[PDB]
């Protein structure tokens, strides 16, 4: 009595949860997960790259994975199959529906529906409204219990969008969010959860890595993790990130290294390991031509990889200059330094950005002028910054240093601006 | 077992609502006095009497939740009333009473069959694989793989597995704090609710946070709801937020007219008194003393029934100490002082405390010994801030001093020009 939509509507599968919220972008999101999932973390992969083929028009490609899954969940998760493949039907049934199979179609809302009356409890149903007098309850609650209930009105409104009592819900949770952030009391579920598995050397890391972000524990949990599982990308990846931050470069560029072995095209690898050469390119100058100019090369061979995989994923095109700036490559550190101001920036970014320049212009390049330009237009920008304060000094300074030589007139307006600045703060 | 099976009702005993609550005090104040301000509310108050042993006292919310329902939903009754009977049930179990207890289930099961949907399942396996899913598109999908992995403890606690998805979504989730867009729910909900005033407020102080039309809001919601308090009290921060604190008091006591004894109200009152205290502070071309007195005198007594509710909740005493100080009113301020050092606290706060202390030992009070000690423990403390700075400088001056005229003041500089040392090698980095 009813489009075949309003009842696939219904099923529980990637389709009808909502991945692509907010992503603006179907390459850029389809990139993000084919390289996360080159960390082997199951057959939730096959069901989420099936999805992707299907948003990429892909449906033959979609069914490959689709059957890929309900392979492995017979072979694995074998003795029980029947729940275990739910979402992975009701993902065909969306596929053919898609490519106008209306048999197909029908044959999985069967196996759903027999596998649903089949396990079916007398206890709870599904609800908007359910949901909603839980929202409701939560709210009255307060505190860390208005995050869960954001998503319980949520739930409410996908099922019913529009309605007024679960928008209500939606603007006062979201309110009360946005004012008042949660508490992340993550330490204690990682301890939970490492208590409970044990053999999973993944969660020990972010316990460790948590406590040094909270600051003996730490050393202890990642060497025991490297130890049991050196292989786990997920670890490795992780375990340098520990080692990044307690100023180890060496430990972090040989585990990431190690990763990159496994999987050697992975951006997120690639970017995360030219930063460490950067850390160490630092860490060096602060404690030699050759190693600076080999190392240097380094972080940007490895930049270079992530930013050609995906120039929004990776914003590394500032970093990139930075360190052409240092290896003398002045022409390279124009071409990338141009390439940022293209793109999108924060205010706050911006500025960092016109006093980056800046600097390389008048340090690098013989331009002062040319820094002006962008101390200039880096203060113009309405964002308190120790960055704007900084292009503040330099303006100042040059503008003085400037009437020092004749009492020059352009001085006299850039001096005025800045004093204009002093005055209102306080 | 019975229990196993109460887990597969939702009602708030499953619901997990003191997640994060080591007093049930605290809890039912902050519920108690947010419910000044509906089957929802007996329900929620039934849990509360449960909570505290007084179970009898919880069937008989449910009983007037149930009727309540049953006026505004006749029609739905039976799914309206389910969360309901499933507190019913699980509070029959908590007596003992299973005889009553299967009737509630009874009735459940017979509502779920009938409205079962042919298609979905509520399953804690179905809430884990969407969890691990939304958890691998990460970003914003990471708050909602939470809730995932939660909804299937509820369900299913203990277990290994949705232990695991719930500990990872929780470290990402304090690591990169999920954006917030609540301007536009509110417009919406504004729109589809053309009546409910709240919601009016509620988008002013977000526009007035992002800076006109804030007013226009507020005094719309004021002039279409001048009684209720949600209304009235939200219109009063917005004026403080505003600096208009006057109409904030104005606000505040009318709602206090229908609720005398609400702790929120009077603290928040109470913080507005103050706010003018400071205010007339600054003009100093007269207003006088007189006045000022007659304001302290009105914040300190609001904040002392807030105090008095609670010392919790309303951590409201470094404020009581330095209100009674300005007043002269010393032996005031010396209980407040002496209440907030034993308690809980920051070290930052503990530091400010150590500083707002030692400044009345100094001036006020001419205890020059007293202060000192504060100054050095307060900067002996293991944390950076603008107060250290402040504190380490008053003991500068001091110091100075004692050379001037003891030679223990020669170590203060010492420990002073040795701590300043360490200090700049970071500034140049």
């Amino acid at each position: 009595k009813n489009s075949l939509e309003s009842s696939l509507r219904q099923l529980k599968c990637h389709f009808t949860w909502n991945l692509m919220e907010g992503e603006n972008s179907l390459d850029d999101f389809e990139d993000k997960v084919f390289y996360r999932t080159e960390f082997q973390n199951k057959a939730t992969m096959c069901n989420l790259l099936a999805y992707l083929k299907h948003l990429k028009g892909q449906n033959e490609a979609a069914l490959e994975c689709l059957r890929k899954a309900e392979e492995l969940i017979q072979q694995e998760h074998a003795d029980q199959a029947e729940i275990r493949s739910l979402v992975t039907w009701g993902n065909y049934a969306w596929v053919y529906y898609h490519m106008g199979r209306l048999s197909d179609v029908q044959i999985y809302v069967d196996k759903v529906k027999h596998v649903c009356e089949k396990f079916s409890s007398p206890y709870r149903i599904e609800s908007p409204e359910l949901d909603c007098e839980e929202g409701w309850t939560r709210l009255k609650c307060g505190g860390n219990q208005n995050e869960r209930a954001k998503v319980c009105f949520e739930k409410a409104l996908e099922k019913k969008p529009k309605n007024p009592e679960f928008t209500s819900g939606l603007a006062i949770a979201s309110y009360r969010l946005d004012n008042w952030p949660p508490s992340q009391n993550a330490i204690d579920p990682l301890r939970q959860a490492i208590r409970l598995n044990p053999d999973n050397q993944y969660l020990k890391v972010l316990l460790a890595l948590k406590l040094h972000k909270m600051r003996g524990e730490g050393e202890k949990l990642v060497e025991e993790a490297l130890e049991k599982a050196p292989g786990v990308t997920d670890v490795l990846r992780s375990a340098a990130k520990f080692y990044r931050r307690k100023d180890e470069p060496d430990k972090a560029i040989e585990l990431l290294k190690k990763a990159l072995e496994y999987i050697p095209n992975n951006a997120y690898l690639h970017c995360q390991i030219g930063c460490c050469y950067r850390a160490k390119v630092f860490q060096v100058m602060n404690l030699g031509k050759r190693k600076l100019l080999e190392l240097i090369g380094h972080a940007v061979a490895h930049l270079k990889k992530a930013d050609e995989a995906n120039d929004n994923l990776f914003r590394v095109c500032s970093i990139l200059a930075s360190l052409h700036a240092l290896a003398d490559q002045y022409e390279e550190a124009e071409y990338y330094f141009q390439k940022e101001f293209s793109k999108e920036l924060t205010p706050v970014a911006k500025q960092l950005l016109h006093l980056r320049y800046g600097n390389f212009q008048l340090y690098q390049m013989k331009c002062e002028d040319k820094a002006i330009h962008h101390f200039i237009e880096g203060v113009k920008i309405n964002q308190k910054s120790r960055e704007k304060e900084k292009m503040k000094d330099k303006l100042q300074k040059i503008a003085k240093m400037r009437l020092s030589k004749n009492g020059d007139s352009e001085a006299l307006h850039v001096l005025a601006f800045l004093q204009e600045l002093n005055e209102k703060m306080q």
